[PDB]
């Protein structure tokens, strides 16, 4: 039986919307040690992964891998129901066909309990990483989205190049061409706006307009961003939170 | 001859917005002792009515009941058209053809008079209200109109069910179902926040969700809403103003 | 070379969206006394110029006369690509078919420049202005922006009808007419809320609802607005800034 219980019902919207746009029909698997969560969209070319950790409840309890699969769209349309200032509960049992999700007031003058039908989901998971890249930085979420968001509308393609101090961005188009260049920098008086990177390899990659721009929807989810780049392996975009994290998988071109 | 005068045009901007997209085309009536107005949709399902005294004005005065027909739209097209801070006062002549909206500011700068073209409406009333209900209940119009909101998500059809000491929503639609429940009670700290009820017959009535989502448009007049419901009579939502209201019926299921 | 400078980009933004939905593909001409601009609409009824001095940079710099003609859209798809706290810098060279922006943040951990492919322009310009018309007018830009905003709503034909002491706002519509009526006032408490009107000949012109709602996009470069009419000449409309102005001809009828 999974009894699960947010401290706030706005850190699970937040993750949902943070690749909801991505991947639709995600297939959640809950166990005693946390939940995790790993989707491919109908493209197969971006893999979405969660992990939350129980640490980021104040209350929670399972006795049975349960795998759960349901709608981003449905379940997104389910979390705006909620008092934002109330507490969420996930419930479910053993070989359910719905997830019962139980919103609490703080002194119990209303309660709301939404049930949402499941889906069947093919179980079929992934794992790629490893523990070392041909590059790695760490960024603002919010400086990287802009970016992504300002080379979004020059052309479809987005091109990443990666040399020692030196972090570019390109983007050329119809209308014309555009470059972004920024530069590791350890600044004491703000240690969140600094740049980190760390180089064993020259990366120069391009990637997609779309896939970018929903991938950077988890900007609300950390201050920061961390993206690992190989010119085999897949770029992973990360995501940090309080016990967890989100982590997305894109293929180059 | 009428000549009305508004505190404030705020006023009489959020009367309209209350059932704007309720019913359209409202046949206004005007005697000396106050405005008030009685309209149906085209679909003849929800009878919408408003009642204004004349403590709602700073300066009221007439002298011949008359009868004004007008179009929402249009006429919120035109309350629009006014500084927020400016006075606003209705003016109209026996036997008229278009009324005339004169927006004055406080140090008489500016001037502005908007002629609106009247409708030739059937001068039909309806009175269908009694002095008692099955139930009735008084619940913060934020509240009710969030319930409202989150549940229309579900399905078109919300469930309202009342026993003592107990009132819920009920939606069930394709992704799912949800139920919202709250008790009365009546808080000491905040007297506004509190739900209150008085039960003597027990109500299961399914209502629409249009018509609901709708109605709820008044939430902007009152800080709580009213709702008397019987197994016979067509279920009353009001919401109370200064020397006012605003009374929808609208007919279960 | 054209070597251009703005203390901020804010300005460049907003100037350009002043007559952004007035006219597209503007003709720029950079000389080494400033930046001038002339455009004619499609439909060629709206003459839109602008003029833009030295001391509006806090570093110019040019040696050549150059001509650059570019689409508004893509140059206002670009300017919000840079971060509004940063310096936006033109850079053009002789016989160029591209112009180069520069965003630079004020300890240059970042920098951003973009290439924008030139349109071939055909190079014509219009002077046609006087020093006295029938009668002048300067009131607030947010006052006459509401004023136009609030007329479109009722007719495509706005009426301006000036007399001594008297400025009207005319039109009328299917669903009826309005009228705005302001009058000279040089209030002591505040200077800028005050008209000013000098009155030589009576005027009574009917314009468009498209081209003056396109025109008071500029009311974000001034507090006020300076309204030229005559009987024989088009309407000017100037919105003033820091060494430059706005200025719009419009046709009456």
């Amino acid at each position: 039986m999974l009894e699960a219980k947010f401290e706030e019902a706005s850190l699970f919207k937040r993750i949902i919307d943070g690749f909801k746009d991505c991947v639709q029909l995600v297939n959640f698997q809950c166990k005693e040690d946390g939940i995790i969560a790993q989707a491919v969209d109908d493209s197969r070319v971006l893999l979405v992964s969660l992990e939350i950790g129980v640490e980021a409840f104040q209350e929670y309890r399972c006795d049975h891998p349960v795998t759960l699969g349901m709608d981003l769209t449905s379940l997104s349309k389910i979390l705006r129901c909620g008092n934002n200032t109330d507490t969420l509960t996930l419930i479910a049992d053993n070989t359910p066909d719905s997830i019962i999700l139980l919103f609490e007031d703080t002194k119990k003058d209303r309660i709301a309990e939404y049930s949402l039908k499941l889906m069947d989901i093919d179980a079929d998971f992934l794992k790629i990483e490893e523990l070392q890249y041909d590059s790695t930085l760490s960024l603002p979420s919010s400086e990287f989205s802009k970016i992504v968001r300002d080379l979004s509308q020059l052309s479809d393609s987005i091109n990443i190049m990666i040399t020692k101090e030196t972090i570019k961005f390109v983007a050329d188009g119809d209308i014309g061409s555009g470059s972004v260049i920024i530069k590791p920098f350890v600044d004491m008086e703000h240690p969140e706006t600094s740049i980190k990177l760390e180089m064993d390899q020259p990366v120069d990659l391009t990637f997609g307009a779309k896939y970018l721009l929903d991938i950077i929807k988890g900007s609300s989810l950390s201050d920061r961003v961390g993206i690992r780049l190989s010119s085999e392996a897949p770029a992973l975009f990360q995501f940090d939170l309080k016990s967890g994290f989100l982590q997305a998988a894109l293929a180059p071109k």
